[PDB]
């Protein structure tokens, strides 16, 4: 019968308490016990804190109010506030020590996607501190994972008043038996209680837990690790760059901080980034995915040569300027890491740090071509398949569904057989014309890229492989040089074309090169193992592009 | 005849140059003359140097190769180089003390605005030093404004070399007496003159100047001070973000650092702040410009309620949020001004630092309805024309070109009387309906306005001013606070419907409010006086922005 759970953020989603500070702050001054929480207090509904919580005035014009009232209640308890005493420096530090109560986020997520709203309730202050943006980057956070979040200082109105509990209930839609109210203060849960509505006091996380856990049916506490926050497209902040006359660049982005520019690889989308988009925003950067040229919202015009890598590389530069940045940080996957070490290699100065996923820097060998070095390896054959046009165009999007689902499976799920596909006469020659749904992704996650496909199919895409001898001549040029800004590279155990053998001599090449490695990892990276990749950059980004 | 014009970077373009460097680094250390440059030189076209012109290996690379150049030099020489000497460490203050030559820079300016294709021809290298973004944010700013940027580490050739310059001639679609070269070292000025084109050998600029002005016929030295770069619509990002279900906001996006938003007034456009966009950028801010709500590419539902100032305010957090950022700087005028006011006082969090153009902070007074405020000044009449829905719509949407024709107009050329709107019965009864075009602004501009409200009209627009009843209660809640964040008021002084004396007792609720003023301005602020905005904002960001 529940479907509604309300939280309280002081105490419940962020710890320590602002209460639980002023009582540490009156031991650690030896003052009487209990006379800071009296002057927080002093005045009741008429006092200083009932005005700021209301939103009649601010924090600031409040703390010379209360500093009035730590006066007034020391005149009355006989004794002598320290030389030193100041209500912004206590406040201060109680605010910049609180911290997201991770195991309380995690639970509130969960109650949300079986199908819950949540809320947070909360009495708050209109902060107009000089360090107000750490609050904000906290509320920020929070936002996102909530369907509402109702605030004090906003509404007007504050608990304990009934009001309050009323205006709740009707932005909610909910009748009071259908939702679980969690908070710190006892005094809170009295008016909820009243109207008939599930009461959790907190006084330690796991216990509040369990008791949630009970009344909703559902297990919260030792649960499975869950996978990141992913992307919402019609959420995201869409934007469009003209790059030269018939191409137009699409990307999404979000954060703020250094540039941080994403490229995919074939035949994907800026959504294969879903899982990183947020946790790098997060970190304390400015993300920029995109969709690549042939790709998506991206232009995608006919022509073999619009899409050898020179040409590719130059409008990603012009991409940086109609931007106005001077440089970001490249992070590449598949075909896209491979344009990403030929970023650095030509364009150093607009590259602050280089990151491959799977693809080693190969470089150029002057004494064969490119296309007779393929056939030495029979895991490349799909790449002599790919050659002539129209011919893999035709049997890729005579069945999109079929396509995606057949393509992007983890390690043990493979369906294809990417050696003797020119023989056989086709990638899906022995394929199963309905494949099973990978374990990697879900069917609304495989329709997006469907729905993307359909307007652009598979030319753009395909072309980036029918450039060989173009891409060879141009890669010769930058074998005299050596790659000496910050890169990453990021091998991936179970990727059976791009192995992790093909990486080792890349020292040679890039001398302070830091190494990354994922096992039981094949070669769709970002989806496969998106928390280990994560962690790898974050901590890369941190020390070496900053 | 002449129709292009090659510079150079180093000497020309940008001052000092790095050869001039080196000659001091001689004196500094007490070297014999030359010394420092017979290294750099040593060895010709198979020598360190001339590889890393041709970008043949990095700058890093050749540090190394140059330093036993310097070496043989001096073991030749019969010398010892100093204890600590280190050609990272002269080549790292070379670099960063090079700055654009401003005259050099407004004459390129000057040559194409009068038709002149216009191009950079630089012998350079691949900058891989951790402090390769000095230079690289030098190449952005001057690459805006030439037409083609050739380096030779790109191309793989260098100066003095014949192809280099049959390569210029062909990028320039011009025979070699149509190109004027710009060049400081006369031994790169001798392969064009061989080809016939003019040359100018450049020691000082001034002098540089007036061969150039001769050889044009153009003006170029002792010339007004020119207007700030603008912005071209076609080559901004546009981005859109959804802030909920049937409303979409519009913004142009450039630069990288902390994030200003700017918001126009009544009845404008993103485009209202061209002159801002680019100038802010450059000075180290990440500019997001506002198409507001009702306007161009931003939704324009008919609801007036829609249009409210509480509804305007929470939009624009939800917008903040979707984008990932926790805060910005709030730059409003006119109708985005009282809005930017607002949101000091309701979200300060969210807020860095606001400023005004023109629009005082105006107090609700709870004792007089707004409507009643409005008819004590008769200044105020055509707000009172505005209220009634269709009616002023009507009349704005008959022509649009006379609209803003008759609307955007400097101080001393209205054409409009804004006060006894409603007896004459409209704002154009004794208007002329052809007016006559302002020296504000171009035909070209009022058109980009008028294809915007091709689209949506001026119900969105009007529908601001159709709410006093219901901003004024909302207001009254906000008496009791102060704004306490930093803050900057700019008055106009021509200003006859925003007077300076509106805004004498804006201390009473800013305390640390800093001001700005400007002279002999009207109410178009940002076209009307460009350059004193610019000034104003720039150092007020700088000081209590960051
Ligand atoms: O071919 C390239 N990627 C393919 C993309 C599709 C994928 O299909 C798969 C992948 C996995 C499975 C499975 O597990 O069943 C099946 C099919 C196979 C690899 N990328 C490059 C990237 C650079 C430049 C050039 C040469 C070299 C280095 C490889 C292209
Ligand atoms: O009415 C507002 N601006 C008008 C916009 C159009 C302009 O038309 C002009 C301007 C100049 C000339 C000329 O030189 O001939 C002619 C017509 C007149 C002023 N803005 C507000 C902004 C806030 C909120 C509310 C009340 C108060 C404070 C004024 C609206």
């Amino acid at each position: 019968t529940l479907r509604a759970a309300v939280f309280d953020l002081d105490g419940v989603l962020a710890l320590p308490a602002v209460f639980g500070v002023l009582g540490r702050t009156e031991e650690a001054l030896a003052l009487p016990r209990g006379l800071l929480n009296d002057a927080f207090q002093k005045g009741g509904p008429e006092g200083a804190t009932t005005r700021l919580m209301k939103g009649e005035i601010t924090l600031s014009q409040w703390i010379p109010l209360m500093e009035e009232n730590c006066r007034k209640c020391s005149e009355t308890a006989k004794v002598c506030l320290p030389k030193n005493f100041s209500i912004k420096e206590i406040f201060d530090k109680a605010i910049s020590a609180r911290k997201i109560n991770r195991p309380m986020l995690q639970a509130a997520l969960m109650l949300r996607k079986k199908g819950f709203t949540t809320a947070i309730l909360t009495n708050t202050w209109l902060d107009d501190r000089a360090e107000r943006d750490g609050l904000a980057q906290l509320m920020c956070e929070l936002k996102m994972h909530f369907d509402f979040l109702i605030e004090s200082c906003q509404v007007g109105m504050v608990k304990p008043e009934p009001q309050i509990y009323k205006f709740l209930l009707d932005t909610l839609k909910a009748s009071p038996s259908e939702v679980v109210f969690l908070d710190d203060i006892g005094a809170n849960l009295k008016p909820a209680r009243d109207l008939g509505m599930v009461t959790i006091l907190v006084q330690d996380t796991d216990t509040a837990l369990k008791e949630l856990e009970k009344v909703t049916g559902i297990q919260l506490l030792n649960t499975p690790a869950p996978l990141p926050t992913s992307c919402n497209p019609s959420d995201m902040s869409h934007g469009y760059v003209t790059v030269k006359p018939r191409v137009r660049l699409h990307f999404v982005e979000l954060g703020s901080g250094p540039a941080v520019c994403l490229c995919h690889g074939f035949p994907e989308s800026w959504y294969s980034w879903r899982y990183q988009i947020p946790a790098l925003a997060q970190a304390g950067y400015r993300v920029l995915a995109m969709d690549m040229k042939g790709y998506g919202e991206s232009s995608a015009p006919p022509e073999i040569e619009e899409y050898c890598m020179e040409v590719l590389c130059k409008e990603m530069v012009t991409f940086l300027d109609k931007l106005g940045l001077s440089q970001a940080v490249f992070i590449g996957h598949d075909w896209g890491g491979m344009l990403v070490w030929y970023m650095a290699l030509f364009y150093p100065e607009r590259v602050r740090a280089v990151a491959s996923l799977n693809t080693p820097f190969i470089p150029a060998n002057p004494n064969m071509s490119p296309l007779e070095s393929i056939k030495a390896n029979p895991v490349f054959d799909y790449q002599l398949y790919f050659q002539e046009p129209g011919v893999a165009e035709a049997e890729l999007e005579q069945n999109l569904s079929r396509t995606f689902k057949s393509l992007f499976r983890a390690s043990d799920e493979s369906v294809l057989s990417m050696h003797k596909v020119c023989e056989a006469g086709g990638l899906f020659v022995n394929s199963p014309e309905e494949p099973s749904l990978s374990r990697m992704v879900t069917e609304e996650e495989i329709q997006f890229y469907v729905q993307q496909f359909k307007k652009s199919g598979f030319r753009g895409p395909l072309n980036w492989y029918r450039n060989m001898e173009r891409n060879w001549k141009w890669a010769c040029k930058s074998l005299g040089r050596k790659i000496l800004i910050p890169a990453l590279m990021v091998t991936a155990e179970k990727d059976f074309v791009l192995v992790p053998q093909m990486s080792q001599h890349m020292e040679d090449w890039i001398p302070h090169l830091k190494r990354g490695h994922i096992e039981d990892c094949g070669h769709w990276t970002q989806m496969d193992k998106p928390t280990e990749v994560n962690q790898i950059l974050i901590k890369w980004l941190d020390s070496d592009a900053r």
